[PDB]
């Protein structure tokens, strides 16, 4: 199908680009996590919170008075961003702006969630996760002390984020994988199929030579990140079941109209 | 990780074990459906009057209440079948007792659709031991919530069947089903994991011998996973409705340990 210097030259080539996308490498994040490099501002405590936002100002943590909602709202404000960085990196993977436009679209659409729990974990370890360009780090404890159903909200991300993490897989693993989750040819609507399931059988040759050139001692550890797209499957449906259980219950939630569009 | 030749005798036993297992394999339903064999041929039920003649030929309440409990007596079947050859993977049976019933738990259901799509074709379901064949059509023309019940596994089957597995594939792929120590409530993830990691270079092994033009495979088949998990949550919901309106509906206490949490 491909040779082995073409799928090197693949790997490669969405490895650059990845680098070039995401500001917030995964390697970056585990130098500040691991206390291994300015350390972040912790926010623990609706405190520290406070003097967070009035220090480092958070861009997501500002003008829905209500800190839970405040900070549910700031997740929205960061994926929002997130998807345009995603955007972005799928433009640079070979095929893909050849697809159809609107076959663009959908894959973008329904894989933009997928990838953004994929690369939280990045960001993530059992006691917290990095916000601000790792800048700041806000505690799991914290997250999960929100209350009514904001603080098991969070806590779900973090079980995942956790069991994902030990795979170990590094940046150069992360960015054929996430290719991988943009070209799923079963999304609905989509128009011609052939070409999406060409690219991803690319991508996915390309996975498992760069899983066993650079994890050789992780038996079947290809499979074993194939089951994992199970999981995100899974905890994507359950986010959208809660989003909606908030929306039917959550009075305080009004943001300006241009603001609700803008998240739509 | 194991060599190419104790890979090929895994497989083996595995296939092996299934044929003694599964009364009705994939190759037999194909030539069932395929027709030209004049030994072999289905009576179709399509409607109330042939499901009323079907009675008589193959061998006190509602069409979709009768169907339904049907579908029940012949899943409670397929758990015993399924049952019997986890047994017969190496490793399962040695695993702690607790875990062997957690991973059969949560492993049936997704086994069962897996092995309903080799009875189906886009048009219908053989039924009792491939002596009638049940239209899609009819299935999804029953009133309530029971017309929906069938719809999503025809879906996933005509999918799935495109990937032109056969028997030999098929023993493999379930054995790595029941091995999942990604299960909630497993008290010893590690064995269970060791034996899926075999499991799988043997998956993987007899994919590229048995489908050498067929890129990427082995890839494919995992992903399809994620529609068997999917559709195990769609049942679930479907029989909680159930289990709400239908009253004087019983469920069999295998089936109903299952579905528990
Ligand atoms: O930098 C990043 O790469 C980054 C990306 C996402 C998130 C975040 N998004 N969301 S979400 O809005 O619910 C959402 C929306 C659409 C689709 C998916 C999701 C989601 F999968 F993650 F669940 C979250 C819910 C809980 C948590 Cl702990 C994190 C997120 C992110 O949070 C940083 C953060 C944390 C606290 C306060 C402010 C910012 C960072």
């Amino acid at each position: 199908h491909m040779e082995s210097a073409d799928l090197r030259a693949l790997a490669k080539h969405l490895y650059d680009s990845y680098i070039k996308s995401f500001p917030l490498t995964k390697a970056k994040a585990r130098a500040i996590l691991t206390g291994k490099t300015k350390s972040p501002f912790v926010i623990y405590d609706m405190n520290s919170l406070m003097m967070g936002e009035d220090k480092i100002k958070f861009k997501h943590i500002t003008p829905s008075k209500e800190v839970a909602i405040r900070i549910f709202q700031g997740c929205q404000f960061r994926s929002v961003e997130a998807v345009q960085e995603i955007t972005e990196y799928a433009k640079s993977i070979p095929g893909f702006v050849n697809l159809d436009l609107n076959d663009q679209v959908t894959l973008l659409k329904y894989g933009v969630h997928e990838i953004i729990y994929t690369m939280l974990a990045s960001l993530m370890n059992k006691d917290g996760v990095l916000i601000s360009e790792g800048q700041g780090f806000m505690t799991r404890e914290f997250l999960k002390s929100l209350r009514k159903p904001f603080g098991d909200f969070m806590e779900p991300k973090f079980e995942f984020a956790v069991k994902f993490n030990a795979l170990e897989l590094d940046d150069s693993d992360l960015a054929i994988f996430i290719a991988v989750i943009i070209l799923s040819g079963d999304r609905p609507g989509l128009l011609n199929v052939k070409p999406i399931e060409d690219i991803q059988d690319n991508l996915l040759q390309a996975l498992e030579l760069q899983l066993k050139l650079n994890h050789p001692e992780s038996s079947q550890l290809f499979a074993k990140l194939l089951q994992k797209m199970t999981d995100l499957r899974q905890i994507v449906t359950e986010h959208v079941q809660l989003l909606q259980v908030i929306k039917k219950t959550e009075t305080d939630m009004s943001l300006h109209p241009l603001l609700q569009e803008i998240y739509k």
